[PDB]
């Protein structure tokens, strides 16, 4: 089973290739990591296994879900340290995903009820609805298009949050540049209509992600930085006219950051949408173009994960939904044991136990 061959992710020695994908679960009440998160990640941690946290706020304006953790205050850093310690006690490696939602927010999630920020004033269309704190669904509002000074402040928010993650003991961070959130709102020409130096050309649309990655690399070192993108996922009205070219442009800029820094990033992490042959070709083209470690995600199974590693399509495979309901997913994949079903109704509820830590281990 090639999923259980070791892998050197830079300075981290992984014992197997099964990764916990980042998943928002909304149990971090008031944006403060809670003890329940420690139990949840501890259940899924394995010796030499790699975990990526739920998306984590970089600033008071970065959220678009209820009760998601932040890492921009010292109180948040203190509580994260307790969780990181219990994960490290099991021998796992853990990265904190840094997440700004941009226009994918609502007045209820913003300080003083202000408008969310974005590359443009275009809202997500009414085809999509936002989960509200009371469990109903609301309307995405028109965002405020930020100028270049404010862009530089957001870059600094990523940098400070990366330093805070290291202070909490995280092994590294992942930049969430996928799924139609803030970075993707600059990348995708279906959203970014700017006429300044951050819009127009493919090069200009890639400027923001380049500056973010450069800032965190300078702060904590390239080998502690992963980058997640999704050029071919259209979530929240985030489409590009040429997804493969957009993806290769991002890959080119990551390759150049590495040469400039004299070090490789921890990895490139790409979601696929789920013809199948074309979509796999898109993924393999990005993998082949990138000088480093490649993590694939999106609809993977035991069989598909084994085939991805064996055929050289990916170095690591991340699993989301099956890790929700199978705390021992790594062991079950190793043994080819039957998997437990997941309950979508409790993906984003606030209960510290129900649908969170009460999925059973293998019987
Ligand atoms: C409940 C839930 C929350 C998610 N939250 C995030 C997130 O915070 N950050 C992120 O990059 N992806 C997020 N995603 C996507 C997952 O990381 C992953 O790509 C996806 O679940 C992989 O597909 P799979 O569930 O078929 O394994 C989330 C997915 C789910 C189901
Ligand atoms: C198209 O698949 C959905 C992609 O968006 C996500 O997975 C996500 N965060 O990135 C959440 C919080 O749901």
């Amino acid at each position: 089973n090639p999923l259980f061959s070791p892998y050197k992710m830079g300075k981290f020695n992984l014992s197997h290739r099964v990764v916990l994908a980042p998943m928002t679960r909304c149990r971090a009440l008031n944006n403060i990591p809670q003890a329940a998160l420690g139990e949840y990640y501890e259940q899924r941690a394995t010796a030499g296994g790699f975990l990526i946290t739920e998306g984590t706020m970089i600033s008071p304006t970065s959220a678009g879900f209820p009760h998601v953790p932040g890492i921009f205050t010292k109180e948040q850093v203190r509580e994260w340290k307790k969780i990181v310690d219990v994960v490290h006690a099991k021998g796992a490696v853990i990265f904190c995903q840094l997440w700004h939602v941009g226009r994918a927010s609502h007045e209820v999630y913003q300080p003083a009820g202000a408008a969310p920020i974005s590359s443009t004033e275009k809202p997500i269309s009414n085809r999509w609805r936002i989960l509200m704190p009371d469990g109903t669904h609301g309307i995405y509002p028109k965002p405020r298009a930020i100028g270049t000074y404010e862009i530089s402040q957001v870059v600094e928010d990523y940098r400070r949050s990366a330093l805070n993650a290291i202070e909490a003991g995280f092994d590294g961070i992942e930049i969430h540049g996928a799924h139609g959130y803030l970075i993707d709102q600059f990348l995708k020409d279906g959203i970014n209509d700017r006429t300044d130096e951050y819009g127009g050309s493919l090069a200009n649309r890639c400027k923001f992600i380049t500056q973010v990655v450069q800032a965190v690399v300078s702060a904590i070192g390239a080998d502690r930085v992963g980058v997640r993108v999704s050029p071919a996922i259209d979530h929240l009205d985030a489409m590009d006219s040429n997804p493969l070219s957009l993806g290769l442009a991002v890959v080119e800029r990551l390759n150049k950051i590495q040469l400039h820094s004299g070090s490789k990033l921890a990895y490139l992490h790409v979601t696929q949408p789920r013809s199948e042959e074309e979509e796999a070709r898109l993924m393999r083209t990005l993998r082949n173009a990138y000088q480093g470690t490649f993590i694939c995600s999106g609809g993977y199974t035991r069989e598909l994960g084994i085939e991805a590693v064996a055929q050289g399509d990916a170095d690591l495979v991340s699993y989301g939904r099956l890790f929700i309901s199978n705390p021992d997913l790594v062991m079950r994949i190793k043994l080819n044991a039957p998997l437990n079903k997941y309950n979508r109704k409790t993906f984003f509820t606030q209960d510290p136990v129900v649908g969170y830590t009460d999925y059973p281990f293998l019987q």
